[PDB]
């Protein structure tokens, strides 16, 4: 268990281009390709990102490389966000992955809005943070995933991912 496996499970890994919920071309582990409605355009973007003429199809390895790039971007983002940096800075390794998981799902700005829960996490008030997060829209919208992430924050272990 590592971040890649965690996200592969939570977000799912797609080897072919598809449309996200906002109707935007995406691939791999939730990797947004473009907001253009043009598939050719998405295809061009994809080849660039993968560094291969893929004709809209990628390998798991290529998805992982892609994923790493996103993680890196997420980390740089966190590091320039006054609401997230302090929490991230305080978190142990597994909890960091749980936070990055959230960013993958909702975007940095969206995660940064969980003001109170973030504070609790920074304070190491695990159960309190868990209870607070269980009240969220996010929890009620994608409960299975949210519950896994929450359990990860509560325990600091990968326990929620052991038997899926």
């Amino acid at each position: 268990m590592n971040i890649f496996e965690m996200l592969r499970i939570d977000e799912g890994l797609r080897l072919k281009i598809y449309k996200d919920t906002e109707g935007y071309y995406t691939i791999g582990i939730g990797h947004l390709l473009t907001k253009s409605p043009s598939l050719n355009a998405a295809k061009s973007e994809l080849d660039k990102a993968i560094g291969r003429n893929t004709n809209g199809v990628i390998t798991k390895d290529e998805a992982e490389k892609l994923f790493n790039q996103d993680v890196d971007a997420a980390v740089r983002g966190i590091l320039r966000n006054a609401k997230l940096k302090p929490v991230y800075d305080s978190l142990d390794a597994v909890r960091r992955a749980a936070l990055i998981n959230m960013i993958f799902q909702m975007g940095e700005t969206g995660v940064a809005g969980f003001t109170n829960s973030l504070r609790m996490l920074q304070q190491k008030r695990w159960d309190e943070a868990a209870v607070n997060l269980a009240k969220s829209r996010w929890y009620n919208q994608t409960p299975n995933r949210a519950k896994r992430v929450i359990t990860t924050f509560r325990t600091g272990t990968w326990d929620a991912y052991k038997n899926l």
